[PDB]
């Protein structure tokens, strides 16, 4: 997240830390949100690769050990159907993760809620996004839970020739572009929290930016609309 500012260790609950086993280690690689006990909704393209994974929760500090989180590994990951590799322009970048073992609710680790299906939000609502991502263009990781505010670009706009034009479809969720604030390399997976009556939900899944930089003005960071694949969602946690 550039510009953004550390958030509190109770904030936001339901966002998780992707990990992938490096050698002996463990590196960051996406974030996501815990829409289940044992469930965990993330971005396609962040797990892609055929590496070990591992979810934690109650995070805040990747580096240091802060008394509230839980480590579990990743049983099972479904991919959308229509995901292409090749083709993150082309949308469905959303999978879902079973985890090994359900984790404990508390004050550090609750469940994100999703918004019913089909919701559109008016442009220029309030929303947030966070994540452990890039502080600068081919800058490096944060160490502590980043959060900046982040409004909505309605799809006439965000589908404009001024900003992603073609790039952008309506299963997608534009934010930001003020050229300060923005997701970056890293906050992939991770959610875009809105608030909707009273009530934060996630609307987004963090998707892409710009080729040419994370915070590049009239380029707003690229979401995968929620809302979109609620059926898709309840269909797989049911049966699967
Ligand atoms: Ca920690």
């Amino acid at each position: 997240v550039v510009g953004g500012t550390e958030a509190q260790r109770n904030s936001w609950p339901s966002q998780i830390s992707l990990q992938y086993r490096s050698g002996s280690s463990w590196a960051h690689t996406c974030g996501g949100t815990l829409i289940r006990q044992n469930w965990v909704m993330t971005a396609a393209h962040c797990v892609d690769r055929e590496l070990t994974f591992r979810v934690v929760v109650g995070e805040h500090n990747l580096n240091q050990n802060n008394g509230t989180e839980q480590y579990v590994g990743v049983q099972k990951i479904v991919v959308h159907p229509y995901w292409n590799t090749d083709d993150v322009a082309a949308g469905y970048d959303i999978a879902l993760l079973r985890l090994a073992q359900s984790v404990t609710l508390n004050s550090y680790v609750q469940l994100g809620v999703l918004p019913r299906a089909g919701t559109i939000l008016a442009n220029n609502s309030p929303c947030y996004i966070t994540g452990w991502g890039l502080t600068r263009t081919n800058g490096q990781l944060a160490q502590t839970l980043q959060q900046a505010y982040l409004p909505t670009v309605d799809y006439a706009i965000c589908s404009s020739s001024s900003y992603w034009g073609s790039t952008v479809k309506n299963s997608m969720v534009c934010a930001g572009g003020d050229g300060v604030r923005s997701g970056c390399q890293g906050d992939s997976g991770g959610p875009l929290h809105c608030l909707v009556n009273g009530q934060y939900a996630v609307h987004g899944v963090t998707s892409f930016v710009s080729r040419l930089g994370c915070n590049v003005t009239r380029k707003p960071t690229v979401f995968t609309r929620v809302s979109a694949y609620i059926s898709w969602i309840n269909n797989v946690i049911a049966s699967n």
